Order: C-alpha cells, then structure tokens, then sequence
C-alpha cells in the first residue's frame, strides 16, 4: 500500500477522532485534536478521557479504527525521510 | 493463521477482561469494557484501573493474555480492509 | 533467538523492574510488581509512577531495558499456543 | 539503516522533546526527560502533560518524530546484546 495513502488514511481517522471528542464530550477543537493523537498513538495520558457511555463506544471504535493506521503511517514515514 | 480466528481470540480477551474487571473490580458494564480495549491496545488512560491485589494481578495476566491478540488483530484487519 | 531465553530475559526484567520501584519508591512488593507490568506493556496507567529523580531515571533504564524485551516475548508466545 | 544512525536519531529527538517541555510547559530539566522518554516510548503515565495549546501541538509533534525512531531503536538495541 502507498503511503501517502495510509496517510490519508491517518488523516480521516484524526478528523473522526477530533469532530466525535468535541462532541460527544464535549471539549474543544484543540483538546480534542491532541486526545486523538495521545489517543491513536496509544500514548494516553488520561488528562482528557471519555465520560460519558457513549464517549467510551467511540472512543473504542477510534481505538479500533486510528490504532493499526497509525502505527503503519509512522513507520511508512521512517522508511521515507530515512532511507 | 487466518484472522478470523484471531478474531475470535480478541473477542474471548473482551469478555474474560470485561467480565474480569467488573466482578473483581466493581465497576458496571460498559465502564469495564471500555476499560478491557483501553487496557489491552495499551491506551491506558487511567481513569479506571485495579484498585484491589486480585485486581492488580488479574490485570497483569489480561495484560500478557491480550496485548499481543489485539495488536495481530488491528494489523490483520488493516490488510483486510486496506489490501 | 529461542523463546525460552526471550522468557529468562523477561523475568529478569520483571525482577528488576519490581526490586527498583519498590525500594526507590517505598510501594509494596505487590504494587511494585504491577507497575513494573503496567510500565513495560506500555500500559502506564498512571495510578503508580516514580516521584523522586531517581525513580524517573530507574524507570527510563527499565523502559528501555524492558518494552523491547516484554514485546518479543509477548509475540513469540503468540506463536507458540496459536501455531 | 545502521543501528547507531538510529541511535543517533533517538537522542537527537530526546534533547528536542527535552528542551521543549522544559521551554513550553515549564518543567525541570529532569521531569522534562523524563516526560519525553514516557511519552515517546508510548507509556504516558499522564503525571505530567501539556497544559498549553503549543504544549499540546508540540506533544504532537513529539509523538510523530519520537514514536517510531524510539521503537527501531529499541529493536535495533535487542538484535545487537541477544544477536
Ligand atoms: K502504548
Ligand atoms: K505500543
Ligand atoms: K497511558
Ligand atoms: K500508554
Ligand atoms: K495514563
């Protein structure tokens, strides 16, 4: 797979992540944007989380959706400005 | 090993760690499972964790059981969904 | 590299995580042991972390020591009761 | 790509993830390492986290540059003392 694809990829996932944070819990543009990175990057500080049962769904279909895509995204990106 | 199959691993991780976190742990349902994805893709957060020495080892084991399950199950999806 | 040594090399970390934290950090053997898992899985919960500096230092030297080590053990046991 | 090249890459990410938590969000020197090795490594205690939109867009950069380059490291690390 091409990765500038995959990075289109990571790209949906951040939006996804970033719109359904704002909303469903409730934080801003910017705290939803950085929950999504700590998120998928599978950091998770803690500092933002889910509280609500809806909130906790999403967050494990994001788990579930950013996670893998994520992880091949970076090491596509070692690859490119590495080698 | 066909991703069905490690499918079907994942989701017994799910229960065993959900199930596990409610009875040994207290906490409802949802609240568990959340926690059991959170867990086993190593996210983390903390807002829910062990608080009892039956808890702290059963995590450990959910921790060993799961961990590795999850992450051949995100990246065989990924070649499934992508490729 | 056999697996079983993977598991010897993985305990040993699993000592050394545990002895540290509990003797830098005054947390009992139990508590101990449960961050050393939480920390090297690449959990990190966040209910234990070192507050001294040199539990900080302690705890990069295990990280580095340990998260490549517990992954390849976690990943040749994956093999070994699925294949 | 040569281990030591690697190597090099990782330290020059720990000073960048150093200098700027330190800069950023305020931190000692000391916490400042040691939050970049948690963070980078993916562990993320959460005990310390940006607390400003820049922090938070640096955290995000940080992740991006650090995560990968931290994990090769790694792996290079164990094929060079077990291998
Ligand atoms: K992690
Ligand atoms: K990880
Ligand atoms: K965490
Ligand atoms: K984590
Ligand atoms: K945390």
């Amino acid at each position: 797979v091409p990765a500038t694809r995959i990075l289109l990829l990571v790209l949906a996932v951040i939006i996804y992540g970033t719109a359904g944070f704002h909303f469903i819990e409730g934080e801003s543009w910017t705290v939803s944007l950085y929950w999504t990175f700590v998120t998928i990057a599978t950091v998770g500080y803690g500092d933002y989380s889910p509280h609500t049962p809806l909130g906790m769904y999403f967050t494990c279909t994001l788990i579930v959706l950013g996670i893998g895509t994520f992880a091949v995204a970076v090491e596509r990106l070692l690859e490119f400005l590495i080698n």
